[PDB]
């Protein structure tokens, strides 16, 4: 499944794909669903828990948003996970997304937004999320938004296919 997607990137030097988002967005769930290796938790500085899956030359690195700079230098992809059902935190998610995009060291990173929890009845759809995250206003960035249900895995392949293809082409 996902392994073949990411083995496209074999030619690259050691790289990072950062996946961030507010607490409860579904990040840990997605990491587990990838099935690309054990999720290992480290605490590099007091109060800062990082989860990492190392698959071949790729480190999937996950923390909650809402001294990160040393991680950015080899980050090729940025995945931003939003709870599509959490209307009351979408403004906060927009702010955290754009602060991340304001980091000079992430200028060239490819952006994948997972609009997660699409299984939920009252979830905002991907178009609403796009509007509310100000994605249409980005002009230099390569970005894509993908509707997902992390607990079933639905949508993960499609979004990761896009992400890996976009990094690979560089
Ligand atoms: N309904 C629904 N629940 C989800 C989905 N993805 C994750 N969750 C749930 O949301 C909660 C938070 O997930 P978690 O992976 O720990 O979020 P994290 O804080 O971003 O690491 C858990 O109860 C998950 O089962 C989804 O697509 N749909
Ligand atoms: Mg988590």
């Amino acid at each position: 499944s996902f392994g073949k997607l990411f083995s496209r990137l074999f030619a690259k030097k050691e790289m990072r794909i950062l996946m961030v988002g507010l607490d409860a967005a579904g990040k840990t769930t997605i990491l587990y669903k990838l099935k690309l290796g054990e999720i290992v938790t480290t605490i590099p500085t007091i109060g800062f828990n990082v989860e990492t899956v190392e698959y071949k030359n790729i480190s999937f690195t996950v923390w909650d948003v809402g001294l990160w700079r040393h991680y950015f230098q080899n980050t090729q992809g940025l995945i931003f996970v939003v709870d599509s059902n959490d209307r009351d935190r979408v403004v906060e998610a927009r702010d955290e997304l754009h602060r991340m995009l304001n980091e000079d060291e992430l200028r060239d990173a490819v952006l994948l937004v997972f609009a997660n929890k699409q299984d939920l009845p009252n979830a905002m759809n991907a178009a609403e999320i796009t509007d509310k995250l100000g994605l249409h206003s980005l002009r230099q960035r390569h970005w894509y938004i993908q509707s997902t249900c992390a607990t079933s895995g639905e949508g993960l392949y499609e979004g990761l296919d896009w992400l890996s293809n976009n990094i690979a082409s560089k």
